[PDB]
C-alpha cells in the first residue's frame, strides 16, 4: 500500500534478479515499481533538472560513476545521508569515497564495479578460425591491445558473411581507456582528456579498428545497436560485468550459452553506479531502507548471479552465489572466477564531474565518425570541439 518508485537508467537488473518481489515478502506493506530512460544520456540531464527544482523525482534515483561527483558536488543537500542505513564496512572503500561529502555524509550507495572482460561468440570465433576455449582466446591478447586488434585482422580474414569482429567503435574505446587510473581528471582535479597522450592513442587506436572494418558502424545502447546483438552481427564485444545485462536482453533465445568471456588485454573499469535518496519525499525513510537493502552484499550477490553485474561489496565474493555464478548467455562458463580475476588489478580511477559528457562526445561525436567515413584527426577535433562547447557552456 506505499508505493516506492525508483527512477533507472539502463539495465540495473533489480527487477529482473527478483529482488523487487524478495522485498514485498519481507515488507507486504510495499510495493516497489520503476521507471527507466534506457540511455543515461537522456537520463542525467532530467535527474539534475529534478534535483535542482524539486519537481518530477522518484523516491530513489540511480547515479552512474560518469556523473556521482557533480551530485556530490552540487546536489549532496537535497539528498538522504545514507551512511546511517547502509554499512561503511560492507563497500569497497574506494567506492564508499565516491558517494561521500568532505562533510562526511555518503549521500549515495554503490550498486556494481565494470572490471573489463572481453564477451565472444565461441560459435563465430570457430567459424573463423579462432580458439574458443577462454583460456587460449585471452592468450590471443594478453597484455596488449595491439595483439587485440591483430586477434580481429585473423579474425576478419574468414569473417563468417556479415559479421564484424566487434560491435562498435565506441566499445572498443571505452575498453582501451578502461585500465588508465587517470582517463579524463587527473588528482588536482584538471581535465586532462585533451593533453593525456593515452587519451589520444586510444582514439588513434579505436581508429585504426575502425578504417581496417573490424567494427560495426553502429553507436552503443540504440536500437539499431540492440539489432546487431538480436542478429549475430559481431562475434565480441568490450564486456564490462554490468554488459551482460544488456546482451542477455536484446539477444534471441537462440543465442543462450554460446556467449563466453576471456580476459582483456589490460586490467581496466568502465562503470559503476549508486543509489540515491531525495531527502524531502513523502517516502524517505522507505526509500532509504529498501536503498540500503538493495545495495548489500546478499543482494548484490544475488544480482550478479542472475544478470552478470558485479558487487562493490566484498563480503559477496566469498558467497557462493558469486563463486558459483553462471549466466544464461554464457552456459557454464564460471562468471564469478572470471570476474574475479578481471577485478583483481582493477584501477582506482580518478573521477571528475563531467566524465559522463567526455565519455559521450569521445564515442558519439567522436570515433563514430571513423566508421562513417572521416579521418581520424576530422573525428578528434569534432570531439575536442564538441566535448570543449559541453565543458566551457
Ligand atoms: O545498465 C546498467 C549499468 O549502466 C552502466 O552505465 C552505462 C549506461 O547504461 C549507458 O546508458 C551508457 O551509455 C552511453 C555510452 O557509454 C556512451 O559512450 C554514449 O555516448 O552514450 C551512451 C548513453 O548515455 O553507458 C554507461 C556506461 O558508461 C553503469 O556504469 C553500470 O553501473 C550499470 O550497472
Amino acid at each position: 500500500k506505499t508505493k516506492i518508485t525508483l527512477g533507472l537508467f539502463g539495465t540495473a537488473g533489480f527487477e529482473e534478479s527478483g529482488l523487487y518481489k524478495e522485498y514485498e515478502k519481507l515488507h507486504p506493506d510495499v510495493d516497489i515499481q520503476q521507471t527507466v530512460v534506457e540511455r543515461n544520456e537522456n537520463y542525467y540531464p532530467a535527474l539534475l533538472n529534478h534535483l535542482t527544482t524539486g519537481s518530477g523525482l522518484q523516491d530513489i534515483q540511480m547515479v552512474e560513476v560518469g556523473n556521482i561527483a557533480e551530485i556530490v558536488g552540487t546536489q549532496s543537500d537535497k539528498l538522504l545521508d545514507l551512511s546511517k542505513y547502509g554499512k561503511e564496512s560492507d563497500y569497497l572503500p574506494w567506492k564508499w569515497s565516491q558517494g561521500s561529502t568532505s562533510g562526511g555524509q555518503t549521500v549515495a550507495l554503490g550498486t556494481d564495479v565494470g572490471p573489463m572482460a572481453i564477451c565472444y561468440r565461441k560459435d563465430l570465433f570457430e567459424a573463423a578460425g579462432l580458439p574458443s576455449d577462454r583460456e587460449e582466446v585471452g592468450k590471443l591478447w594478453t597484455g596488449s591491445w595491439d595483439k587485440f586488434v591483430d586477434a580481429g585482422n585473423q579474425y576478419k580474414k574468414k569473417a563468417p558473411k556479415g559479421t564484424t569482429f566487434l560491435d562498435s567503435p565506441g566499445g572498443l574505446l571505452q575498453a582501451i581507456l578502461s585500465s588508465e587510473k587517470d582517463r579524463f581528471y587527473d588528482a588536482s582535479g584538471k581535465v586532462i582528456y585533451k593533453t593525456n597522450p593515452a587519451v589520444k592513442s586510444a582514439f588513434d587506436l579505436t581508429a585504426k579498428a575502425a578504417k581496417a572494418g573490424l567494427v560495426g558502424n553502429q553507436t552503443q545502447f540504440q536500437p539499431a545497436w540492440d539489432t546487431t546483438i538480436a542478429n549475430s552481427k559481431f562475434a565480441a564485444m568490450s564486456c564490462p560485468p554490468w554488459m551482460l545485462g544488456y546482451i542477455k536482453g536484446k539477444s534471441k533465445p537462440e543465442a543462450a550459452g554460446k556467449w563466453d568471456i576471456a580476459q582483456a588485454p589490460k586490467s581496466g573499469n568502465w562503470g559503476g553506479s549508486f543509489l540515491s535518496v531525495p531527502k524531502n519525499g513523502k517516502n524517505a525513510e522507505e526509500a532509504a531502507k529498501l536503498a540500503a537493502w538493495l545495495t548489500a552484499p546478499e543482494q548484490q550477490a544475488k544480482l550478479f548471479a542472475v544478470q552478470g553485474s558485479f558487487p562493490s561489496t566484498p563480503a559477496a565474493y566469498d558467497s557462493a552465489a558469486v563463486k558459483d555464478a553462471k549466466n544464461d548467455m554464457t552456459g557454464d562458463a564460471p562468471i564469478g572466477t572470471i570476474f574475479a580475476e578481471a577485478a583483481k588489478n582493477i584501477p582506482v580511477q580518478t573521477i571528475g564531474p563531467k566524465d559522463q559528457i567526455i565519455q559521450q562526445g569521445l564515442t558519439d561525436n567522436g570515433v563514430i565518425l571513423v566508421t562513417q567515413g572521416k579521418s581520424a584527426s576530422d573525428a578528434w577535433k569534432n570531439a575536442v570541439k564538441t566535448i570543449d562547447n559541453a565543458l566551457d557552456k
